[PDB]
């Protein structure tokens, strides 16, 4: 794999969003690697629906939280509107999948990356974005406004968001704070630290999804 990979120069990456105060990051990460896959796969750059998901993965807390993973077997087994169609809306409503017409996209699976292994997570961002955890309860990760970042922070994860690239000291995340958050959106961590759980605890638990 390549020494730098950034998909949004391969048109692989939606604009940044902001979930509000929703605790929706699961959802938010989960849809970039949709959108993601979509690309790579069909070539085309569509939007998908956070609210969805938050709407309709029942093993997830709506606004309380949730499992990236969840909504990617979510997007598996059923599938995924537009969000044209299915818009967020910054609050947990009624799953509204049936009154929205046929599904826009579907993927074929979820697959973890095995964990604490950096190699693992740079070889599956080399292949498309990863869904990835890390804490972002602490100030130095609120106030992160450019740079690459390594800390302080701990492994307690708590925010879920999706990794779009690498380079050769940093992991390039997308995050869904804005755009006036970080790096007009991002977040560029450490890696190559050796701390297994990765800084802030990127290596806790990262999920992609899988489209043949
Ligand atoms: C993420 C978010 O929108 O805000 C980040 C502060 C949510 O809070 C969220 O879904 N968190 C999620 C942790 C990872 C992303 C799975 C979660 O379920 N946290 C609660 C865990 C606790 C019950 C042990």
């Amino acid at each position: 794999i390549p020494e730098y990979v950034d998909w949004r120069q391969k048109g692989a990456v939606t604009p940044v969003k902001n979930q509000g105060s929703c605790g929706s990051c699961w959802a938010f990460s989960a849809v970039v690697t949709i959108e993601g896959i979509i690309k790579i796969r069909t070539g085309n750059l569509n939007e998908y629906s956070e609210q969805e998901l938050l709407d309709c993965d029942r093993r997830s807390y709506g606004c309380n939280g949730g499992y990236p993973w969840s909504a990617l077997q979510l997007v598996a087994q059923y599938g995924i509107h537009y969000r044209n169609t299915y818009p967020y809306e910054g609050v947990q409503r009624y799953c509204r999948s049936r009154e929205k017409g046929p599904y826009a996209a579907k993927t074929d699976g979820v697959r973890q990356v095995q964990p604490y292994n950096e190699g693992a997570l740079l070889y599956s961002i080399a292949n498309q974005p990863v869904s990835v955890v890390l804490e972002a309860a602490g100030k130095d990760f609120q106030l992160y406004r450019g740079g690459i970042f390594v800390g302080p922070c701990g492994n307690k994860v708590d925010h879920a968001v999706a990794a779009v690239g690498y380079g050769p000291n940093y992991i390039l995340i997308k995050n869904s704070w804005g755009t006036g958050w970080g790096e007009n959106g991002y977040i560029r961590i450490k890696r190559g630290t050796g701390n297994s759980y990765g800084v802030c605890g990127l290596y806790t638990s990262s999920f992609y999804p899988v489209k043949n």
